[PDB]
């Protein structure tokens, strides 16, 4: 009822959209992951008359109810998806957005890990994002690469028309006690990895974290503590 949703929210096997600013929506679905449930959120964003897409629902029918979710909520077509990095919360879905007919779209480092792991691989390849720092234009957003921190392939979008931040798995939010899945993570580079994101982005008004609740730009030094006290 306007409130962020939340697994307890969701129903079984569903999809939640959330309207972030205008023609910008986060997408929430849950899914089981080694006997525990999980939260993710994803990005809408308005591209003219065409919807970009960034990240999957978390598997093939999450993803395939996203859609469906999409065309009862919005109406407007999904044409492209960007998967932000290489994990099953990113790209499973990928072959349902394809068989669909959307142009799946990732780093080639995300394209690389993601098939040597057997995850599913977006098809065509994001260049102009090799070194931290980097920045590249997709239609209505900006894909920026911090370095290494959730994962060595992470990638950033920032709307600048709205100046929404979607952090991604790179940024945690405000109610996390703990740095999440650090099975692929660099502990060591990802505070300085943040610090470039907070550099870059002094603008950004909403924060939307990988999973749970977007706040402001706190959930960046958040985020950076959490992890250097994980690693302490
Ligand atoms: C798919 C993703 C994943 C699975 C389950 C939970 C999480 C969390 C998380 C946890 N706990 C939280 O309290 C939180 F808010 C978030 C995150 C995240 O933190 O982004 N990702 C998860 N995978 C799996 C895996 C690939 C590796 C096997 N080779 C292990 O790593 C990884 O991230
Ligand atoms: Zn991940
Ligand atoms: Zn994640």
């Amino acid at each position: 009822s306007g409130e962020y949703p939340t697994v307890n929210e969701i129903p079984v096997g569903e999809v939640r959209l959330y309207q972030i600013a205008d023609g910008v929506w986060s997408h929430i679905a849950t899914q089981s992951f080694d006997g525990a449930v999980y939260p993710s959120n994803g990005l809408i964003v308005r591209d003219g008359d065409e919807l970009l897409l960034i990240d999957t629902a978390w598997g093939a029918k999450n993803t395939a109810a996203l859609l469906a979710e999409i065309e009862k909520q919005i109406g407007l077509p999904v044409t492209r998806a960007v998967s932000t990095h290489f994990h099953d919360d990113r790209v499973g879905g990928v072959d349902v957005l394809r068989a669909a007919g959307v142009a799946t779209y990732a780093s080639p480092s995300t394209r690389r890990l993601a098939e040597a792991e057997g995850n599913e691989i977006p098809t065509h390849s994001l260049e102009g994002l090799s070194s931290s720092g980097d920045a590249v234009r997709f239609g209505p957003v900006e894909l920026f690469y911090p370095g290494a921190a959730h994962s060595t392939d992470n990638l950033v979008v920032y709307v600048p028309s709205a100046n929404v931040l979607y952090g991604g798995c790179a940024v945690h939010e405000l109610s996390s006690t703990s740095a999440g899945n650090v099975a692929d993570a660099d502990l060591a580079e990802w505070p300085t990895s943040v610090e470039r994101i907070q550099k870059h982005y002094p603008e950004a008004e909403v924060v939307i974290p990988g999973h749970g609740l977007p706040g402001g730009l706190d959930l960046l030094q958040h985020t950076a503590n959490v992890v250097k006290a994980h690693k302490n």
